[PDB]
């Protein structure tokens, strides 16, 4: 691999929180080169078709700087047209969120998730999905501090990675070239316990079949467990009442 | 099931090709109540950043009629913001046409597929792959008749459906009800010879693992070969060599 | 003519109801070669500044699909500056619609009327009206018949079609080609008892008379009488009440 | 009538040339509180599906200030969906400077027509009609005085006016009160020679027979030719040639 | 200069009250060949956020006509994308009409100004400024008048107008050349007691000393209170009590 | 001061640079809570209308991300509507920058910059701009040591602050509070000689003085020369070429 890593290892990862003040949570994750702001703040409001209905919500927002893999991705304002790969995206993100969440206990209010991308080489939206889990436990964990919410309803972790088929070889964790070259390439979006979220699996004009989208599944998850291992590092969790750990930061030893 | 019809059991399909006049290929795709026009016509010309790589192209346009689910679904016309689903949903149809075909052989013209929902009851953009597959073979056969071109560069039929787990049940070809009540939904776009092109499978807020995923894509896979058995009642191929069978219309026994 | 029709002589007609089964009326409709579908469906609300006006309503959409004249018509979706075109048309066929029905009986809801053009060769706002008639009274017989609505209040019926000077001929109903050739055109909107609703007449670069006005209008409203007596095969009345008749198609001798 | 005028009577009429400075012809039209600015540029370029053909073009931007019919009138700018109303309107005003111009004669040159109305009671674009042509001629007649073009190729006046039915009486000139009251309402667009350029008659949930309409077409024609009487008091033509007359205001005597 | 005026000389200023009939307020301003219509209206209500408060308001709208510097200026329209220019000068116009009026004493409703510039030769939003004070006083006197307000809750006059360094030399009113021509330039917005209500000066790549500052700001200030002259020979007032002197227009000496 | 800062007193500053890797230039800089990251990309193209002119360009891109003075700032992104606020700001950082270089010795080629706000508590575009300079300096140093151009062609530092009148108080460097509470309120941009490059003061309803301007603008230039300090730790120049110092931070004393 161009940058020296096994087939079946991720980048250096680094997990931030506290990134930033105002947000009830907020942290810096990165992926290698590729970086993501998640923020995460509490709007006292819930959208007009859940008013009334004894439940909170949670919605993503994602964006991506125009420095963007050393090129160019002028965001939607001064433009006009935008993306429907923005909203695909987002709509990943806020399932990702809701899963891992029991809305019923959050009251209604809503978690607004911010995913800003201020550095691209591949894997963004896995990047942000990790993140932005970082920042919904510590913004819940945060609302339930300051008595806004009785417990802290965080069903379990939530993290996601890429994988692919490049020169038929099953590659983890993709960088920009890695999956501009790639046969095949997917998202899977895995839960603490082992368990599946999502998995979008692509042939990019080639086609695969279900074996070798189960050695990529597979290769998949061993990397949501090791992500999330990380992410675990900054909690400290017992009988379903989680508190943060006293890490600011978390980084795999690579 | 609600319509009396068994788990691993398909709705009606039916597949009406011929279904207009201008378009090189065009049809009228049906599983159940939902209903797309699929069409196919060439342009003589190649978006910019392909002229002169000695290739062609196949993009897609997908509608749904402001009728969908028995509602109101008003197209982005005399409206203004353009949602991301049409968009995933376009870009989904594009991948799988050209997996399906050899576009080194179409030359440097361009299949505009368009697929028109013009009622909606689930499965629509799977309906939509399914039905988008014959317009694009009849069109490039329709090519091939009128020397055009030299061959019919289709490397294999393509075709979708969609499954779920509903009340901890797996079932195949979900209508809109059983997928707004599903917990875990999935789409598969599927070759002719047993390969797959893509597959999403989302959480609707529950997880699933990876055997439950196996399982609903071995449900898949069987219903993408029961609708290709269909297509292929409708040409006549050997030896790479395309021609459209007399059947004007194939439906399924059910 | 180019093919082989008179100069006072429609091209094959043909009117198809129950075309689809969800909206509450609905068919397919086609002059030539010219096809559109004209859906209507019943929205249980009113337009804000009706409200508790004790009066329903009925407002139109029009779209072209891509494949049009044999060329590229992509829809407003994935584009962003809407046409002023459709935005004609669609007021059109509302007060054509409104002409033919009293909504002071029709209640606090509103038709939503759809028409859907698949394949265009000229007059297709012309037969858009035609065919949104049909759909529209029966959708008003449908809701009758399911009790929300105590009478069925038709007026009367109502059609359109399309006329020109073309080499200082005066033809009825204008393909594609005869229309882009035309000194003069105009559209004519009149109802079964022979009155007008709309009439426009548009030099192309070409003035007119009056009298070759009144030439025209007269050679229109024979064509409107003739596809008046068509749709007038769809339905039984009597003392203002419709019932529809036994017909599922009518189409023309030709 | 509710200002005391006859019922085939036009409101007081003005038509004030050179308004500004800038633009090769403009003029300030006005039908009783209903203004219009209308100003004629030539820009030294063509659509790109003219250039090389020798030939120029006229196309027209109309707009309502926020302060019509004493009401609000918040143009496009600050808002974002353009109505289909402002195009029907420019299309209109188009397609009659095109038909009093011989374009082969202006070169390969645009007009670019404004109008702006800046008090709107009714039968604005008919004032804006009759108040382009004023800039168009004025512009042409420049633009020969300048030695850009041999001749002045205009071909006749051009004027137009609006007409109705209102409690079933035949009323010509209709301000906003009339017009929003009428049963039946049109515009008609006519040359200095007695011919037409374009008529539509719009039944507003009523009917009307072909009778009426010539009833209203001849009351209009009698409106189109005393607007060009005065249109015509601002030239001296002679064997095609046209100069400006040493009028600078031209006013009906009412 | 290029005009043959002094280099601290405006240039001729014209200001027109009773423009037009219906808007409560407005008139025809210039500054040289720059021409702007600004006409003020009421509209019987208050912004949401406002609702309740026991205050009315103020707001601004910008337009120029597609005749700009002799040029084209397409409006928003039939365009698109709307510029930032006209939001960054509506709301100059706005800071400007709301500082000059204690709207505690308006009422809850809306004084709608607008601003629309027919001729472009530089120093347009200084003279919309200067002409959108004119017709608010002039609404809010006419609001008295109709008892629809107690007073005339006017604080003092307010005017605005450009200056700039153009090849060293500090010139006052600047036109359109004079501009694109300049090292820096700037727009003041003063009132009628000597105050300042707004100032912006910009470096054109060229860095400039507040010496230099305050020489331009000082020439701004003494080109303010001429243009106040003059707006104060329209009005009659006592112990801040307004009333319009008989004058409609109002000149300058030159 | 809510914060117990002096009247004449910054927030504590500070400016990272190397931020990030892929952008040419980049940093981070704070006035407090306000926090901005200022990246520099180099395009290897102009805009069209300078081709060929033997220049460079610089252009600016500026956007709040939605958790702004702890609230809510949707993008213009999944929205529609883009703000002129942005603009205003884009067009001012723009103006900055190409006011500091030599466009000149640049070469055809642009440096765009971006600014985004990820943490806002008022004097956001004086921060934006402060950190954009850090982030084009840096951006030609690079370029220049790559041998993309021959020298470093930056004229001088340029930085950025605002001030205002707030209870008739003199105060440097606002908060979101101090600013929104202010009667008048200023953003100042200087040059590291002690020149202006940009000043814009606003009477937010209040009026003020001459003499009030100059004594803010004297405070101003005081806090511009504090930025300025820090700014320069940063650099090693000589004879008009810059080297970066070792520093990869500054920060103030505070």
């Amino acid at each position: 691999r161009s940058d020296g890593r096994k087939e079946d290892q991720l980048r250096p990862v680094s997990i931030q929180r506290d990134f930033l003040e105002y947000p009830e949570g907020s942290c810096l994750i990165s992926f290698g080169k590729t970086k993501v702001i998640c923020t995460a703040s509490v709007i006292e409001n819930v959208p007009n078709w859940l008013k009334g209905k004894g439940q909170g919500w949670i919605t993503a927002e994602y964006s991506m700087l125009p420095r963007a893999t050393q090129q160019r991705t002028i965001r939607e304002s001064v433009q006009g047209r935008i993306g429907g790969a923005t909203h695909e995206i987002q709509r990943m993100i806020g399932r990702a969120m809701r899963t891992a969440v029991e809305l019923t206990k959050i009251g209604e209010r809503t978690i607004w998730v911010d995913c800003d991308v201020i550095q691209a080489d591949g894997g963004t939206r896995t990047a942000a999905i990790t993140g932005a889990f970082v920042a919904v436990a510590d913004a819940i964990i945060k609302l339930h501090k300051e008595g806004i919410i009785e417990e802290t309803p965080i069903k379990d972790f939530v993290a996601a990675v890429s994988v692919g088929i490049v020169n038929d070889r099953i590659l983890l964790d993709l960088n920009f070239e890695e999956d501009s070259a790639a046969q095949v390439d997917m998202n899977v979006v895995g839960t603490g316990s082992g368990r599946l979220s999502e998995v979008h699996t692509m042939g990019e004009e080639y086609s695969f079949t279900k074996d070798e989208l189960i050695k990529m599944l597979d290769l998949a998850q061993k990397g949501i467990n090791e992500l999330i291992e990380l992410q675990k590092k900054l909690y400290v969790i017992q009988d379903g009442k989680w508190e943060r750990s006293e890490l600011k930061e978390v980084s795999s030893t690579t």
